[PDB]
């Protein structure tokens, strides 16, 4: 057993628990894409940890979050490695799942560096099998993940819907505090599913193209990112942050004046997973028992510092990194 | 420990080396082969063992050969996978040597199932440290797995070309018969460093086009075939077999006659790793004493049952399967 064992009294029992996707980025760099028919020879090769479950949790983690990552994965090799690496950043692995039956879930990533232009397929494998019913079988109708000690919840879009809207439903019921980022952006027959579900939602956390499709406000600014707001409130959405990507984030905080803060000025290299950074860091940061805002704005240098680096979770902060007063 | 250990007595030492390659293949099926800057989604995943090396090692080893595999894998769980797979194929996994510094080998394959055209990039990853001054320092200057006993070595041209010219020499000069399939198609440069290390070859046993590139002798039939094989005695090679698909295939014992055995009539359905079926068929019935020949008329046998699957190895047959009269 790679994963880790809960013990009888609960004494490891996470803070924040994450339900959502586990995703291997396998990245090969060529020089130019392969056109129909082609065998050819990659350059250069990278493995990388991904999954936007994955990468909140481990933002969490390597800033010391008690965090537990829910999510399947293949009892395949990648998922013994994806397990492992999880570990090593500060995540509780007890409650991964494992089937024979599919592949750990990955990505295929094809990167000409020359024209720095991209071909992704994503496999989602094991993920799709990540269904409500199997996970209340296997966590006796939530009861094994949802302990009362648990203070959040952080879900995402890249598990089968019915999961991540029936997880947040039920934490939600039970006084847990959830926190939903709907990425990757909900399809239209997605938007009018979780509607429904957003006053269970405590905190709804979307770039702007998510709360575009979600609000119908065509969010491109710091005023219609605050009309945003206001859609996502009547929805039935308590606290509700909009990732601005360089021009930051705006908040309010249980229906409280909104707030805009700036991106941080910092050299953007690569912001391949900045969201998740900021996602992952603004919940170990209530959870360290700052507000939203106090929480947000830790997030937002998280976020910021992650953007100067490449390689997604290799950019997430360690502590030592920040600035005085940010942890 | 995954991999298998030898004894100090030698009592496991197999009959047939086969030092090349093990490649995880990664196959995603996808709607249309990704555009530039395209993101998609697979429709499906399947996750393959492959590599020509280890596809030729477990076609031996499924029809029951005592053979070994010698390779570069990573520490990863890929790697951990593969070792595993092959001992399951009945392929003894000893001289696996195994990276912390490279991922296992792999190809990324998109299939798109409609046109059933493929785009595959390859990532030898931890293949391209598999060098001769790696081997012999792991082996005693190839000692450890040149034992007096060795019947057989097979060699591809899917890992660093002076480890596969380097072993046949010495394989050669211990009194071992070398198999080469120069699979992939050698390039101009490597049919130049090639030639001078065809008298160490006992078998070459090419395709169509490797037969073409080797001699200059452009192979389309049975003639042309002829005359590639003369060129190849030519060349230093006792024993010659060139595989012609559909069309079975022609051979030369020791500077006899050509003969041509004609294909198997059956219904292709998935050609993959046919050749390498035929190659590691071909030697395990060497070893159990056949002359080339015999040994080809059953390869011939094996490899035309392999295409009426899908699968690669999983369509390599096991001897309970074959009709009466193969085995
Ligand atoms: N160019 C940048 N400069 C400074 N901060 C940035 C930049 N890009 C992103 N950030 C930081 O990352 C956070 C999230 O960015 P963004 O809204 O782009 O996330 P996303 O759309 O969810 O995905 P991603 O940022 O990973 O592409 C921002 O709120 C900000 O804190
Ligand atoms: N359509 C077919 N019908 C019958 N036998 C086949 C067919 N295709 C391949 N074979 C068998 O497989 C052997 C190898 O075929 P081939 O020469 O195509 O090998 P290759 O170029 O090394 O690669 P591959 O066979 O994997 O495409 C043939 O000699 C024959 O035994
Ligand atoms: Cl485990
Ligand atoms: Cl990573
Ligand atoms: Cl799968
Ligand atoms: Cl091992
Ligand atoms: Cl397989
Ligand atoms: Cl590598
Ligand atoms: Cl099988
Ligand atoms: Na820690
Ligand atoms: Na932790
Ligand atoms: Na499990
Ligand atoms: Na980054
Ligand atoms: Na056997
Ligand atoms: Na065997
Ligand atoms: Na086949």
């Amino acid at each position: 057993r790679a994963r880790n064992v809960r013990s009888h009294t609960g004494e490891y029992a996470p803070d924040i628990l994450v339900v959502g996707s586990c995703f291997l980025d396998y990245v090969g760099y060529v020089d130019h894409m392969p056109q129909v028919g082609e065998t050819m020879h990659s350059v250069s090769f990278h493995k990388g940890f991904g999954g936007k479950g994955a990468n909140q949790a481990v933002a969490a983690g390597r800033l010391g979050a008690k965090v537990a990552m829910v999510s399947m994965v293949g009892t395949d090799g990648d998922g013994s490695d994806y397990i492992k690496e999880l570990e090593r950043n500060g995540v509780d692995t007890a409650y991964m799942f494992r089937t024979g039956k599919s592949s750990t879930g990955l990505a295929m990533i094809l990167v000409d560096t020359k024209s720095s232009n991209n071909e992704i397929v994503i496999c989602p494998n094991a993920t799709n099998h990540f269904t409500p019913e199997l996970l209340r079988a296997q966590t006796n109708n939530y009861e094994r993940i949802l302990h009362t000690g648990l203070k959040y919840l952080i879900c995402q879009n890249e598990i089968p819907l019915p999961t991540t809207l029936d997880t947040i439903k039920e934490a939600h019921s039970r006084g847990v505090y959830t926190v939903f980022n709907s990425a990757p952006a909900p399809k239209p027959a997605e938007v009018e599913q979780i509607k429904p579900f957003l006053p269970y939602v405590s905190l709804f956390c979307p770039n702007e193209v998510e709360a575009t499709l979600i609000t119908g406000v065509k969010v491109t600014d710091t005023e219609s990112a605050f009309s945003a707001i206001k859609a996502l409130q009547q929805l039935g959405v308590r606290d509700v942050v909009i990732t601005l990507g360089a021009a930051g984030f705006v908040l309010s905080e249980n229906g409280a004046e909104p707030v805009h803060v700036t991106g941080k000025h910092v050299k953007a290299v690569d912001t391949t997973g900045a969201g998740d950074c900021f996602v992952g860091s603004m919940v170990y940061f209530m959870s360290r028992g700052r507000n939203l805002l106090e929480a947000c704005k830790r997030a937002n240098e998280c976020a910021a510092i992650s953007v100067t680096r490449k390689g997604t979770q290799l950019s997430y902060p360690h502590p030592s990194e920040l600035p005085a007063g940010v942890m």
